[PDB]
């Protein structure tokens, strides 16, 4: 069980806690240790560290463990910034992404 490189994806909240005025990030990781990470979040120019869910890991087919985090914040909270961005610490390695999702998709709005 050797030293495994998380991956980092970036997801916008769902339409329907949009909707209901929430949003929750999505950090994709898979090839990584046996469940053994560090989770934190940045934002625009405050980062994030406490108020995210982690989700137990699952072995892949490649023996391979696999997680995700869950950022619980307002949507207007991310709306403030193009992008956000992951923080996965691995074998004391932290690497963060950047891209923006989607703008036709359906945001918060009147319900």
């Amino acid at each position: 069980q050797p030293k495994a490189a998380p991956s980092v994806t970036l997801f916008p909240p769902s339409s329907e806690e949009l909707q209901a005025n929430k949003a929750t990030l999505v950090c994709l990781i898979s090839d990584f240790y046996p469940g053994a990470v560090t989770v934190a979040w940045k934002a625009d120019s405050s980062p994030v560290n406490a108020g995210v869910e982690t989700t137990k890991p699952s072995k892949q087919s490649n023996n391979k463990y696999a997680a995700s985090s869950y950022l619980s914040l307002t949507p207007e909270q991310w709306k403030s910034h193009k992008s956000y961005s992951c923080q996965v610490t691995h074998e004391g390695s932290t690497v963060e992404k950047t891209v923006a999702p989607a703008e036709s998709s359906e945001n918060l709005y009147f319900q």
